[PDB]
Formats: C-alpha cells, sequence, structure tokens
C-alpha cells in the first residue's frame, strides 16, 4: 500500500575507492542515509545495502551496489523488482564528465555518457527511462582517458569544495523528490 522511489548512489566497494570521482554517487548516499537517521544494512535477497524511511516527505529505499560497476545492474534490477517499483520512480545519482566541477543537472532518460555504471543499471532494468542526478566531474586533463580519470582522486583544489558539492546533490535529489523534475530542474540549472 506504499509504492515508492529507489534511490540509489553509484560507486565502487571498498577504501580503495571511498575518494574517487567515480564514487560520488556513494558520498550522496551516505548524506541522504544521514538524513534519513540510519544505517545501510544489507538486503540479502538482492545483496545491495539498503536503508528504507522518510525522505523529503515520501516513502524511499535508498542502495547502494554492495558488487562492482561494471555488475551494479545485478543487484539494481532485482531490488527494484523486490519493491515493485516502475523505472520512472528510480533516481540514480553519479558523477558526469559531460558537465563542468560542481555543476549538478537533473535528467530523465538520454545517454548514459561515459558511465559504466549506468550502462549496466539501463541493461538491467531494460530502460533507459530513469532520474539520473548528474554531478559534474568535468573533462578531461588532455590525454588521460575517461574511466581512468574517474578512477583517480579529486585534486586537492577539488577536494575543499566537495563536501558542499555532496550537499548540494543531496539538496537536489529532494528536491527532485519532493517537487518533481521540471520544477527542480529549473531551480537547480544556469548558464
Amino acid at each position: 500500500m506504499a509504492e515508492p522511489l529507489l534511490v540509489v548512489g553509484l560507486g565502487n566497494p571498498g577504501p580503495t575507492y571511498a575518494k574517487t570521482r567515480h564514487n560520488l554517487g556513494f558520498m550522496v548516499a551516505d548524506v541522504l542515509a544521514g538524513r534519513i537517521g540510519s544505517a545501510f544494512k544489507v538486503h540479502k535477497k538482492s545483496g545491495a545495502e539498503v536503508v528504507t524511511g522518510r525522505l523529503a516527505g515520501t516513502t524511499v529505499v535508498l542502495a547502494k551496489p554492495r558488487i562492482s560497476m561494471n555488475e551494479s545492474g545485478r543487484q539494481v534490477g532485482p531490488l527494484a523488482k523486490f519493491y515493485s517499483v516502475p523505472p520512472q520512480q528510480i533516481v540514480v545519482i553519479h558523477d558526469e564528465l559531460d558537465i563542468d566541477f560542481g555543476r549538478i543537472r537533473l535528467k530523465l532518460g538520454g545517454g548514459e555518457g561515459g558511465h559504466n555504471g549506468l550502462r549496466s543499471v539501463a541493461s538491467a532494468l531494460g530502460t533507459k527511462n530513469f532520474h539520473r542526478v548528474r554531478i559534474g566531474v568535468g573533462r578531461p586533463p588532455g590525454r588521460k582517458d575517461p574511466a581512468a580519470f574517474v578512477l583517480e582522486n579529486f585534486t586537492s583544489a577539488e577536494r575543499a569544495e566537495v563536501p558542499t558539492i555532496v550537499e548540494q546533490a543531496a539538496d537536489a535529489t529532494e528536491l527532485l523528490i519532493a517537487q518533481g523534475l521540471e520544477p527542480a530542474q529549473n531551480t537547480v540549472h544556469a548558464w
């Protein structure tokens, strides 16, 4: 009788990746978890880390794949099936190359850019029609490849603004859930 929203933060396992650009999705997820007030516990029938509760005035299932990017879909798909969550009710948080650093954009569907985790999720759901909270990390230092770039840590110049950026993404996520796509992206977007 409740029919939720599934919020998924993308990132890789492990100390080793805790501070990479590719782990912004996790950071935002940890903040949302803090706002909900509980810790992540493993959802045994899916293997992902799940937090359940109220967020932005509604019922929310917060998750973090405990599997690696390439395979996030194998837990996110089942997890969505577990709660009968439609694609339109799924929100995925991720780092974005096609947008400058600190810029946050909200989108429904469309290409998944160079993000291998998004690729996985869409391939598991059978559709690209889910909401994305894109957190800008920017384009590459001239010849360094995308994938490797997102697997590196933030430069210290970046490291300082990251905590603020994450809170803002968390706010934009609550804004999306509370008000809806159009209203939220009109508040969050400027040239």
